């Protein structure tokens, strides 16, 4: 609820979201895990805390988040659950390899806070 625009939470929007997005391998993530839509009737079982980066884009529209620190949770989240739910050889897991090495380089370079 206590929500806020920042520098690092203006740069996770302007910078990681925005950069994230324009990735080949992004578009999975653009919108909720539909269990209905794709056919996985374990997902919601295996999966308690779903994220996507529609999501992140839109909390970080309504300034949903208090710090930076938070945003970076979700994505984390994001990926995690992705590696959790699929086998080692599925190809989304090396889509979201690649996303998640973006983000670690982008939130390197993020703007210390205060
Ligand atoms: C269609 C869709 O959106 O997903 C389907 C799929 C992910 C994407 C896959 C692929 C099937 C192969 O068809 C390929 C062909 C080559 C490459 C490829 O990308 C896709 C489209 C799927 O692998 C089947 C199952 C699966 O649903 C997930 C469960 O593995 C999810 C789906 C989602 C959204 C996430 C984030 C997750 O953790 O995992």
């Amino acid at each position: 609820k206590p929500g806020r625009k920042t520098n690092q939470l203006q740069y996770m929007q302007n910078v990681v979201v925005k950069t994230l997005w324009k990735h080949q391998f992004a578009w999975p993530f653009y919108q909720p895990v539909d269990a209905i839509k794709l056919n996985l009737p374990d997902y919601h079982k295996i999966i308690k805390n779903p994220m996507d980066m529609g999501t992140i884009k839109k909390r970080l529209e309504n300034n949903y988040y208090w710090s930076a620190s938070e945003c970076m949770q979700d994505f984390n989240t994001m990926f995690t659950n992705c590696y959790i739910y699929n086998k080692p050889t599925d190809d989304i897991v090396l889509m979201a390899q690649a996303l998640e090495k973006i983000f670690l380089q982008k939130v390197a370079q993020m703007p210390q806070e205060e």
